[PDB]
Protein backbone atom coordinates (compact mmCIF):
# COMPACT_ATOMS: atom_id res chain seq x y z
CA UNK A 1 0.00 0.00 0.00
CA UNK A 2 1.44 3.12 -1.11
CA UNK A 3 1.01 6.16 0.65
CA UNK A 4 -1.24 8.96 -0.55
CA UNK A 5 -0.18 12.33 -0.28
CA UNK A 6 -3.19 14.53 0.13
CA UNK A 7 -4.46 17.46 2.68
CA UNK A 8 -3.56 17.68 6.14
CA UNK A 9 -1.61 20.72 6.77
CA UNK A 10 -1.27 24.41 8.11
CA UNK A 11 -2.82 26.55 5.95
CA UNK A 12 -6.63 26.71 4.77
CA UNK A 13 -8.27 26.89 2.26
CA UNK A 14 -10.35 30.36 3.85
CA UNK A 15 -6.61 31.97 4.66
CA UNK A 16 -5.35 32.59 0.91
CA UNK A 17 -9.22 32.41 -0.46
CA UNK A 18 -12.33 34.16 -0.04
CA UNK A 19 -15.59 32.31 -1.13
CA UNK A 20 -17.94 34.38 -3.67
CA UNK A 21 -21.27 33.13 -5.14
CA UNK A 22 -21.74 29.92 -6.72
CA UNK A 23 -21.12 28.48 -10.23
CA UNK A 24 -20.56 18.91 -4.45
CA UNK A 25 -20.81 22.30 -4.67
CA UNK A 26 -19.20 25.12 -6.64
CA UNK A 27 -18.86 28.56 -5.77
CA UNK A 28 -16.49 31.65 -7.60
CA UNK A 29 -13.45 32.28 -5.30
CA UNK A 30 -11.23 34.82 -5.41
CA UNK A 31 -6.90 34.48 -4.31
CA UNK A 32 -6.87 37.52 -1.84
CA UNK A 33 -3.09 37.85 -2.35
CA UNK A 34 -3.03 38.34 -5.96
CA UNK A 35 -6.91 39.18 -6.09
CA UNK A 36 -7.27 36.85 -9.22
CA UNK A 37 -10.67 34.85 -9.30
CA UNK A 38 -11.20 31.81 -9.85
CA UNK A 39 -13.49 28.47 -9.31
CA UNK A 40 -13.30 26.19 -5.81
CA UNK A 41 -15.51 22.89 -5.62
CA UNK A 42 -16.10 22.14 -2.28
CA UNK A 43 -16.70 18.19 -1.77
CA UNK A 44 -18.37 16.37 1.34
CA UNK A 45 -15.56 13.34 1.84
CA UNK A 46 -18.27 11.85 3.82
CA UNK A 47 -20.13 11.42 0.63
CA UNK A 48 -17.78 11.13 -2.53
CA UNK A 49 -14.05 10.94 -1.41
CA UNK A 50 -13.02 12.65 -4.38
CA UNK A 51 -9.37 11.26 -4.56
CA UNK A 52 -9.76 9.60 -8.13
CA UNK A 53 -11.05 13.09 -9.81
CA UNK A 54 -8.28 14.74 -8.05
CA UNK A 55 -5.37 11.76 -9.15
CA UNK A 56 -6.76 12.94 -12.80
CA UNK A 57 -6.89 16.68 -12.60
CA UNK A 58 -3.05 16.46 -11.34
CA UNK A 59 -2.09 14.23 -14.10
CA UNK A 60 -3.92 15.36 -17.10
CA UNK A 61 -4.83 19.04 -15.75
CA UNK A 62 -2.11 19.96 -18.22
CA UNK A 63 -4.05 19.22 -20.81
CA UNK A 64 -4.64 22.58 -23.13
CA UNK A 65 -8.00 21.47 -23.19
CA UNK A 66 -9.22 20.56 -20.13
CA UNK A 67 -9.76 22.26 -16.75
CA UNK A 68 -6.66 23.17 -15.16
CA UNK A 69 -6.25 22.01 -11.53
CA UNK A 70 -5.10 25.58 -9.50
CA UNK A 71 -4.81 24.30 -6.01
CA UNK A 72 -6.22 21.86 -3.29
CA UNK A 73 -7.30 22.14 0.07
CA UNK A 74 -8.41 19.94 3.05
CA UNK A 75 -9.65 21.07 6.03
CA UNK A 76 -10.24 17.34 7.41
CA UNK A 77 -13.91 17.78 6.60
CA UNK A 78 -14.77 18.99 3.26
CA UNK A 79 -12.47 18.89 0.40
CA UNK A 80 -11.83 22.20 -1.33
CA UNK A 81 -10.66 22.10 -5.36
CA UNK A 82 -9.53 25.13 -6.73
CA UNK A 83 -9.54 25.23 -10.28
CA UNK A 84 -9.61 27.80 -13.49
CA UNK A 85 -12.75 30.27 -13.83
CA UNK A 86 -14.54 30.04 -17.43
CA UNK A 87 -15.87 32.76 -18.21
CA UNK A 88 -16.94 31.94 -21.71
CA UNK A 89 -20.20 29.53 -20.98
CA UNK A 90 -21.25 27.04 -21.84
CA UNK A 91 -19.72 25.67 -25.04
CA UNK A 92 -23.37 24.02 -26.21
CA UNK A 93 -25.31 26.94 -24.98
CA UNK A 94 -23.28 29.85 -27.03
CA UNK A 95 -22.88 28.17 -29.93
CA UNK A 96 -26.72 27.33 -30.55
CA UNK A 97 -26.84 31.50 -30.14
CA UNK A 98 -25.20 32.12 -32.99
CA UNK A 99 -26.99 32.34 -35.66
CA UNK A 100 -24.22 32.53 -37.98
CA UNK A 101 -22.62 28.87 -37.38
CA UNK A 102 -21.38 26.30 -40.26
CA UNK A 103 -20.46 22.80 -40.29
CA UNK A 104 -16.50 23.88 -40.81
CA UNK A 105 -16.76 25.40 -37.54
CA UNK A 106 -18.64 22.56 -35.85
CA UNK A 107 -16.16 19.95 -37.03
CA UNK A 108 -13.13 22.37 -35.19
CA UNK A 109 -15.31 22.32 -32.64
CA UNK A 110 -15.55 18.77 -31.90
CA UNK A 111 -12.24 17.84 -33.49
CA UNK A 112 -10.81 19.79 -30.69
CA UNK A 113 -13.38 17.95 -28.45
CA UNK A 114 -12.67 14.74 -29.27
CA UNK A 115 -9.12 14.69 -29.64
CA UNK A 116 -9.10 15.49 -25.56
CA UNK A 117 -11.09 12.80 -25.33
CA UNK A 118 -8.96 10.50 -27.53
CA UNK A 119 -6.32 10.97 -25.64
CA UNK A 120 -7.90 10.39 -22.14
CA UNK A 121 -9.34 7.13 -23.37
CA UNK A 122 -5.47 6.07 -24.22
CA UNK A 123 -4.55 6.73 -20.32
CA UNK A 124 -6.88 4.52 -19.38
CA UNK A 125 -9.83 7.69 -18.25
CA UNK A 126 -13.14 7.54 -19.26
CA UNK A 127 -15.24 10.73 -18.37
CA UNK A 128 -18.58 8.69 -17.94
CA UNK A 129 -19.98 12.45 -17.93
CA UNK A 130 -19.85 14.06 -21.56
CA UNK A 131 -23.37 16.06 -20.84
CA UNK A 132 -22.78 19.88 -22.82
CA UNK A 133 -23.25 21.41 -19.44
CA UNK A 134 -19.42 20.53 -18.57
CA UNK A 135 -18.43 21.44 -21.67
CA UNK A 136 -17.71 25.53 -21.38
CA UNK A 137 -15.22 27.87 -22.73
CA UNK A 138 -12.60 29.81 -20.78
CA UNK A 139 -12.76 32.91 -22.50
CA UNK A 140 -14.97 34.74 -25.12
CA UNK A 141 -11.98 34.83 -27.63
CA UNK A 142 -14.64 31.81 -29.87
CA UNK A 143 -11.50 29.63 -30.46
CA UNK A 144 -11.08 25.87 -30.28
CA UNK A 145 -8.06 26.49 -27.91
CA UNK A 146 -10.69 28.41 -25.23
CA UNK A 147 -12.68 25.10 -24.45
CA UNK A 148 -12.49 22.79 -21.54
CA UNK A 149 -13.74 19.71 -20.80
CA UNK A 150 -14.81 19.84 -16.84
CA UNK A 151 -16.36 17.85 -13.72
CA UNK A 152 -14.56 14.74 -13.58
CA UNK A 153 -16.24 13.67 -10.38
CA UNK A 154 -17.04 10.73 -12.01
CA UNK A 155 -14.21 10.14 -14.41
CA UNK A 156 -12.33 6.74 -13.49
CA UNK A 157 -8.75 5.02 -13.88
CA UNK A 158 -8.60 2.14 -15.27
CA UNK A 159 -6.62 0.06 -12.71
CA UNK A 160 -5.33 -3.65 -12.67
CA UNK A 161 -6.54 -6.30 -9.45
CA UNK A 162 -3.31 -5.01 -7.82
CA UNK A 163 -4.63 -1.59 -7.42
CA UNK A 164 -1.80 -0.30 -10.32
CA UNK A 165 -2.54 2.39 -13.01
CA UNK A 166 -3.19 0.38 -16.07
CA UNK A 167 -3.31 1.79 -20.53
CA UNK A 168 -5.81 -0.04 -22.57
CA UNK A 169 -2.71 -1.33 -24.90
CA UNK A 170 -0.59 -3.01 -21.82
CA UNK A 171 -2.63 -5.76 -20.78
CA UNK A 172 0.03 -7.59 -19.26
CA UNK A 173 -1.07 -7.36 -15.49
CA UNK A 174 -4.47 -9.25 -14.19
CA UNK A 175 -7.82 -6.89 -14.71
CA UNK A 176 -10.89 -8.42 -13.91
CA UNK A 177 -12.92 -9.01 -16.70
CA UNK A 178 -16.16 -6.89 -15.67
CA UNK A 179 -13.74 -4.33 -15.31
CA UNK A 180 -12.48 -4.11 -18.69
CA UNK A 181 -15.73 -4.54 -19.67
CA UNK A 182 -17.55 -1.50 -18.17
CA UNK A 183 -14.34 0.25 -18.99
CA UNK A 184 -15.62 -0.25 -22.80
CA UNK A 185 -19.15 0.80 -21.76
CA UNK A 186 -17.91 4.20 -20.22
CA UNK A 187 -15.62 4.84 -23.13
CA UNK A 188 -18.48 3.95 -25.46
CA UNK A 189 -20.69 6.31 -23.32
CA UNK A 190 -18.52 9.26 -23.66
CA UNK A 191 -18.58 9.25 -27.62
CA UNK A 192 -22.28 9.25 -27.35
CA UNK A 193 -22.47 11.67 -25.18
CA UNK A 194 -20.49 13.33 -27.62
CA UNK A 195 -22.65 11.98 -30.66
CA UNK A 196 -25.66 14.03 -29.13
CA UNK A 197 -23.82 17.50 -28.81
CA UNK A 198 -23.41 17.14 -32.70
CA UNK A 199 -26.54 16.42 -33.41
CA UNK A 200 -27.68 19.42 -31.33
CA UNK A 201 -24.73 21.51 -32.62
CA UNK A 202 -26.31 21.18 -35.92
CA UNK A 203 -30.21 20.37 -35.62
CA UNK A 204 -30.27 23.51 -32.83
CA UNK A 205 -32.49 20.48 -31.31
CA UNK A 206 -31.78 17.52 -28.68
CA UNK A 207 -32.13 13.39 -30.77
CA UNK A 208 -34.08 12.06 -27.94
CA UNK A 209 -36.01 14.79 -26.35
CA UNK A 210 -38.00 17.60 -27.36
CA UNK A 211 -38.38 19.68 -23.77
CA UNK A 212 -37.62 19.48 -19.90
CA UNK A 213 -41.22 17.64 -19.64
CA UNK A 214 -40.56 14.83 -21.53
CA UNK A 215 -41.62 11.89 -19.62
CA UNK A 216 -38.06 9.62 -18.72
CA UNK A 217 -39.87 6.41 -20.14
CA UNK A 218 -40.17 7.73 -23.69
CA UNK A 219 -36.85 9.20 -23.71
CA UNK A 220 -35.77 6.21 -23.22
CA UNK A 221 -37.95 4.77 -25.17
CA UNK A 222 -36.12 6.32 -27.88
CA UNK A 223 -32.64 5.96 -26.67
CA UNK A 224 -33.56 2.54 -26.68
CA UNK A 225 -33.62 0.27 -29.82
CA UNK A 226 -35.82 3.29 -31.32
CA UNK A 227 -33.72 5.04 -33.93
CA UNK A 228 -33.42 8.94 -34.60
CA UNK A 229 -34.12 11.14 -37.22
CA UNK A 230 -31.48 12.58 -39.44
CA UNK A 231 -33.60 13.56 -42.41
CA UNK A 232 -35.88 16.12 -43.92
CA UNK A 233 -36.43 19.65 -41.99
CA UNK A 234 -33.25 20.93 -40.40
CA UNK A 235 -31.72 18.13 -42.28
CA UNK A 236 -32.11 19.02 -45.82
CA UNK A 237 -29.11 21.49 -45.74
CA UNK A 238 -26.96 19.23 -44.09
CA UNK A 239 -23.93 17.52 -45.72
CA UNK A 240 -24.41 14.20 -46.29
CA UNK A 241 -21.56 12.97 -44.51
CA UNK A 242 -22.19 14.85 -41.12
CA UNK A 243 -25.11 12.52 -41.05
CA UNK A 244 -22.76 9.66 -41.47
CA UNK A 245 -20.86 11.08 -38.28
CA UNK A 246 -23.50 11.13 -36.06
CA UNK A 247 -25.65 7.48 -36.79
CA UNK A 248 -22.17 5.94 -35.94
CA UNK A 249 -21.37 7.91 -32.92
CA UNK A 250 -25.29 7.56 -31.75
CA UNK A 251 -25.42 3.96 -32.62
CA UNK A 252 -27.06 1.96 -30.32
CA UNK A 253 -24.36 -0.75 -30.20
CA UNK A 254 -21.86 0.22 -28.14
CA UNK A 255 -19.45 -2.38 -29.80
CA UNK A 256 -20.61 -1.18 -33.14
CA UNK A 257 -20.47 2.42 -31.59
CA UNK A 258 -17.51 4.29 -33.30
CA UNK A 259 -14.11 5.33 -30.97
CA UNK A 260 -12.81 8.34 -30.37
CA UNK A 261 -9.85 7.36 -32.40
CA UNK A 262 -12.02 6.18 -35.48
CA UNK A 263 -13.73 9.71 -35.18
CA UNK A 264 -11.10 11.40 -35.67
CA UNK A 265 -10.07 9.47 -38.82
CA UNK A 266 -13.53 10.00 -40.33
CA UNK A 267 -14.12 12.30 -43.46
CA UNK A 268 -16.13 15.08 -41.49
CA UNK A 269 -13.08 15.43 -39.44
CA UNK A 270 -10.11 14.62 -41.64
CA UNK A 271 -11.77 16.65 -44.30
CA UNK A 272 -13.27 20.27 -42.65
CA UNK A 273 -12.66 22.14 -46.04
CA UNK A 274 -14.61 20.23 -47.92
CA UNK A 275 -17.66 21.05 -45.67
CA UNK A 276 -19.96 23.82 -45.78
CA UNK A 277 -19.25 27.19 -44.84
CA UNK A 278 -22.52 28.64 -44.62
CA UNK A 279 -25.00 28.90 -41.80
CA UNK A 280 -27.03 25.99 -40.90
CA UNK A 281 -30.89 25.96 -40.82
CA UNK A 282 -31.47 25.13 -37.15
CA UNK A 283 -34.50 25.93 -34.40
CA UNK A 284 -33.49 28.14 -31.85
CA UNK A 285 -34.70 27.59 -28.48
CA UNK A 286 -31.70 27.45 -27.00
CA UNK A 287 -33.23 27.64 -23.54
CA UNK A 288 -35.90 24.73 -24.50
CA UNK A 289 -32.93 22.67 -25.12
CA UNK A 290 -31.25 23.14 -21.98
CA UNK A 291 -34.26 21.98 -20.55
CA UNK A 292 -34.20 18.67 -23.03
CA UNK A 293 -30.39 17.65 -22.36
CA UNK A 294 -31.28 18.07 -18.54
CA UNK A 295 -34.23 15.99 -18.31
CA UNK A 296 -32.71 13.31 -21.52
CA UNK A 297 -29.48 12.75 -18.52
CA UNK A 298 -32.29 12.48 -15.72
CA UNK A 299 -33.78 9.70 -17.22
CA UNK A 300 -29.95 8.06 -17.53
CA UNK A 301 -29.24 8.46 -14.01
CA UNK A 302 -32.46 7.51 -12.58
C1 LIG B 1 -18.94 23.40 -10.90
C2 LIG B 1 -17.80 24.20 -11.43
C3 LIG B 1 -16.51 23.98 -10.93
C4 LIG B 1 -15.43 24.73 -11.42
C5 LIG B 1 -15.67 25.68 -12.40
N1 LIG B 1 -14.82 26.56 -13.07
N2 LIG B 1 -15.50 27.28 -13.92
C6 LIG B 1 -16.81 26.93 -13.88
C7 LIG B 1 -16.96 25.89 -12.90
C8 LIG B 1 -18.01 25.15 -12.41
C9 LIG B 1 -19.27 22.09 -11.53
C10 LIG B 1 -20.15 22.29 -12.72
N3 LIG B 1 -20.82 22.45 -13.63
C11 LIG B 1 -18.01 21.41 -11.96
N4 LIG B 1 -17.34 20.53 -11.07
O1 LIG B 1 -17.55 21.63 -13.07
NA1 LIG C 1 -5.84 22.06 -18.89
Amino acid sequence: SIVQQLHRNSIQFTDGYEVKEDISVCKRCIHKATNMEFAVKIIDKSKRDPTEEIEILLRYGQHPNIITLKDVYDDGKYVYVVTELMKGGELLDKILRQKFFSEREASAVLFTITKTVEYLHAQGVVHRDLKPSNILYVDESGNPESIRICDFGFAKQLRAENGLLMTPCYTANFVAPEVLERQGYDAACDIWSLGVLLYTMLTGYTPFANGPDDTPEEILARIGSGKFSLSGGYWNSVSDTAKDLVSKMLHVDPHQRLTAALVLRHPWIVHWDQLPQYQLNRQDAPHLVKGAMAATYSALNR
